[PDB]
C-alpha cells in the first residue's frame, strides 16, 4: 500500500468492438486508477495506476485481445 | 458533438469497483474512465457521444446501484 504509482502506455493491435475489449480488460485490472484510449488512431492504451504489474497487464492482453507492447513507463 | 465529461457514483459493494470500471471503459464513445473521490467511488468518464441514460441503466442491470453526479 498504496504500492507504486506507474503511468503505462501500451500500443494494442486493436481494429475490429476490440477497443472495447482492451479497454474492458485494462480498467478491470487491480491497482488501476485511469484508463484512456490515446494517440491520433485511438491505438494506445495509457493506464494510472498503483502496484499494477505490467507483465501480467501485457500478458493477459495478448492472451485475450492481440498484440500488444510495453512503449513508455514511467 | 463536444467533449463530455460524466461522473457516476456507484455503491461499492459486490471488485465491484473493477466491474463499473470495466463495463464503463467498455461502452460506446468512452476514451478515458477515472476513479475519482476520496472513497474512490465516483467514475469519471470522458468522451465523445456517450448517451449517459443508457450507461446508467446498464449499470444498474449488471452491477448494482449508480447515479449520475455530474454531466458537463
Amino acid at each position: 500500500g498504496p504500492g507504486l504509482k506507474q503511468k503505462i502506455v501500451i500500443k494494442v493491435a486493436m481494429e475490429g468492438n476490440c477497443r472495447s475489449k482492451a479497454m474492458a480488460l485494462v480498467a478491470s485490472t487491480g491497482g488501476v486508477d485511469s484508463v484512456a484510449l490515446v494517440g491520433d488512431l485511438r491505438d494506445k492504451i495509457e493506464v494510472v495506476g498503483y502496484g499494477i504489474d505490467p507483465i501480467k497487464l501485457i500478458s493477459a492482453l495478448r492472451k485475450k485481445v492481440g498484440d500488444a507492447e510495453l512503449l513508455q513507463v514511467s
